[PDB]
């Protein structure tokens, strides 16, 4: 298992513009297009993103291309972030995937806000950090996914994703 396979389990693949758990316009493998309520604003962002007139629909190929860019940007954002970098560097390869997953879902900013859990992950207090991460809007709004990510940080293994 790797970051791509992991995210693809969590996000799914949809070739037609769709709405987020949050109600936001998205396409592909969890590629948010706009937080704006117009399908029209979304379509426009889509065409801008792909470089063609898509009419709200993309190919598998275009979905994977957007996915590769998004993953690359998530990693690079972690590496550029003063709060995230040190945690990332401290972690093993599997746990690094769990932090990447959070950044992809919620953005650098959002994750950098989990001050206390970050501190615990740096200290390698796995059980404590898993309890602290669960105390969040994130866990309450998308519990099955948060639970997979959390198990990943707790164990350092891919068990949560075996089932799936």
């Amino acid at each position: 298992m790797n970051i791509f396979e992991m995210l693809r389990i969590d996000e799914g693949l949809r070739l037609k513009i769709y709405k987020d758990t949050e109600g936001y316009y998205t396409i592909g493998i969890g590629h948010l297009l706009t937080k704006s309520p117009s399908l029209n604003a979304a379509k426009s962002e889509l065409d801008k993103a792909i470089g063609r007139n898509c009419n709200g629909v993309i190919t598998k190929d275009e979905a994977e291309k957007l996915f590769n860019q998004d993953v690359d940007a998530a990693v690079r954002g972690i590496l550029r972030n003063a709060k995230l970098k040190p945690v990332y560097d401290s972690l093993d390869a599997v746990r690094r995937c769990a932090l990447i997953n959070m950044v992809f879902q919620m953005g650098e900013t959002g994750v950098a806000g989990f001050t206390n859990s970050l501190r615990m992950l740096q200290q390698k207090r796995w059980d404590e950090a898993a309890v602290n991460l669960a105390k969040s809007r994130w866990y309450n709004q998308t519990p099955n996914r948060a639970k997979r990510v959390i198990t990943t940080f707790r164990t350092g293994r891919w068990d949560a994703y075996k089932n799936l």
